[PDB]
């Protein structure tokens, strides 16, 4: 089979890291394992424009490996030209930079997988972290520290703790529930979510949530919201003026989950007219955001409640080995002819969908 | 009576927020309550050189009453030319920066009381970010971003996930305990508390922390170090060369105590050479820190593992109406002529040590 593996560069960076198996460097430490095999892998990291080397090798590609932190954009025009592919595969969580709408609308025999709870730890962590950081004030703080300078009243004036603050998550998955877990010895006021599914009694009564029937509803009582949903039709954009209009005044927002769920400029409009305190995360659309994407510059009037970074929070060295296993796993599954998936990694089966947290079908 | 009260300064800052009762312009809501009593409160942050404000009301002040953030240094010197003082008070928690020994030791009928209690679940958070955002790499992220840049493997080069870690606390009272408390549902490997005061059984198993009498074995095994102990006699420069030399290689160090428990120095060169990869906390010596402090510039071999803020954990808003009313009260108390001080608060009672977490007396 031919495989095309698209992965961020690590460039001078690899020299640095043995464990980074998740450039094209190293090629998710399973190459051996391919070539042993006696499949042919074309790695590149070129993603963008007409005759970038991903566009050489779609034609006749078998099965393309992807990571959404440096995502291969699987649009309905690749898939046309697509004549061999059977199999998307996502080293990594979430499967939006692949037109899964396109391929089912139409029929055509693709699966895509996903390695499913592989970094949803490592997610939930950069939630409370982002979480703590934005309500704390970390970041003007630091900036002054390694500035030279020092005044206490400066950060002071709008830093909070977590403690007694009413928190909400869109979505109540694997990672939203884990950011719920996280956040109970934190004593909030009160944890609440939205999701079209509802959490097991047993867990949400273990960590004291109660659910909220409309989105709207949600948000205008949190002074926290998080994002952990799947981008889908059903969430993209969802994060607008018009629904940041109903959160709770000065509140702060973490997303987590996919950039495009919320509408970029939407945000930033937000974040400087005081609707949002703070708002910070690791996702953007397009990947790599370009230099003059929105969420770089944009601040609160203070100049600062802003805790973006690359998109990195799921690619952790950690979580790096388990996704790796996983994508590997995965495609021995398909190289058997077994077909034998972990129900939970499929997201469409030869265009099905089998998930059910990308919207009812 | 005279009462000299020493805060920071918060100039045009003071305008942006009502509720900031730390500060010289709001005098912790209590000036018109002391003039109404016949006191006169002198306000200054003017703390430093002989001809400094304090130290033009030293020789005649009844009261001082100070705060961590922008400590007095209540010396032996200042003792010594305070002919009236009786009581000195902390708006905070920590009484380290008056010199407690040479009070107790020279029969100096000096009362010491803190507000006990007020920002411990600040300060506990403040470890748990400060953790989170040095093991997930977090300042290099952000930095990235707001520079223009892009480059996900330059940060996930030396991010992990605090789950599977072993975490080890110095001292295990209000705010040690609560960061195990916090810790629970991450996940760490094992969590490890060193202190002369055992936690109850129940309260160890309550969080699944295992104790070791040993300082060094404690921290020969903890992927992170945080401390959480009072500064006095046992404790200054206790993380010194020679302790850094057994922690774990590349081991995470956190510090919301205070910044004298280091050997500032010390910890510049484990940083440095990789002993530690990353130290971060908002405590120094002195405080404000100045410019040069070695603190400021350090970094690890990637240029990150500063996770630095100036001292303000434990004077968020939440915490400053606590410590606020808690002085009130401490000087209602004196005021009374009745010393119906909570014990809790009661560091030293006319010179004597009613504390037992400042070493044993
Ligand atoms: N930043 C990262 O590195 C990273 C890593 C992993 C996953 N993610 C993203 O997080 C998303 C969630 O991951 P997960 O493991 O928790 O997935 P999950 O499938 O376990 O949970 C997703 C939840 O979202 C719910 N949902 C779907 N649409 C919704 C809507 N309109 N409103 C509210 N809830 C809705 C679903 O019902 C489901 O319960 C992924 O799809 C991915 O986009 C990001
Ligand atoms: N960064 C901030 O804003 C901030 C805020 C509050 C307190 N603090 C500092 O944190 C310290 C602890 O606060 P707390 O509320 O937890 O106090 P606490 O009195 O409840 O607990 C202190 C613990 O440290 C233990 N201890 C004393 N010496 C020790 C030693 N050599 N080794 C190990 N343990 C030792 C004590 O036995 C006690 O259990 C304060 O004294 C203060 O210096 C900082
Ligand atoms: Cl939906
Ligand atoms: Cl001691």
């Amino acid at each position: 089979m031919k495989i095309v593996l698209v992965l961020y560069d690590a460039g001078k960076h690899a020299a640095d890291e043995e464990k980074l198996y998740g450039c094209t460097e190293n090629k998710l430490g399973i190459a051996n394992w391919l070539k042993d095999q006696g499949h042919e892998l074309i790695t590149t990291s070129d993603k963008e424009g007409g005759n970038s080397v991903l566009d050489q090798h779609i034609p006749d590609a078998d099965i393309i490996i992807t990571t959404p932190f440096h995502p291969a954009y699987i649009t309905k025009e690749r898939i046309d030209k697509a004549k061999k592919l059977k199999l998307v595969v996502v080293a990594g969580v979430g499967s939006d930079h692949i037109d899964l709408d396109y391929i089912n609308q139409t029929g055509k025999k693709i699966s895509v997988l996903e390695v499913t709870g592989s970094n949803v730890v490592s997610v939930a962590e950069h939630v409370l972290m982002t979480m703590l950081v934005l309500v704390r004030n970390f970041v003007p703080a630091h900036e002054q520290i390694i500035n030279h300078d020092w005044e206490v009243a400066a950060i002071a004036k709008d830093a909070y703790d977590i403690e007694g603050k009413t928190i909400a998550t869109i979505g109540a998955g694997r990672i939203g529930y884990r950011v719920l877990e996280r956040l109970v010895p934190f004593n909030p006021k009160e944890l609440l979510y939205y999701d079209y599914q509802a959490l097991p009694k047993d867990a949400e009564e273990k960590v004291g949530a109660r659910r909220v029937e409309n989105i709207e509803e949600l948000v205008a009582q949190a002074d926290i919201v998080t994002i952990n949903a799947p981008l889908h039709a059903g969430t993209k954009g969802l994060i607008n003026k018009e629904l940041l209009s109903k959160f709770k005044k000065g509140a702060w927002l973490v997303n987590t989950a996919r950039g495009a769920i919320c509408v970029a400029e939407d945000v930033a409009a937000a974040l400087e007219s005081g609707q949002l305190r703070g708002y910070g995360g690791d996702v953007w659309f397009p990947q790599p955001a370009p230099k003059d994407h929105p969420w770089r510059d944009m601040r609160n009037k203070y100049g600062a409640g802003n805790a973006m970074t690359p998109h990195y929070s799921g690619t952790t060295l950690d979580a790096q080995t388990r996704y790796a296993e996983g994508t590997k796993n995965i495609l021995e599954s398909f190289f058997t002819g077994k077909f034998d998936y972990r129900p939970q990694d499929i997201i469409l089966l030869n265009g099905e969908y089998i998930t059910k947290a990308y919207g009812k079908h």
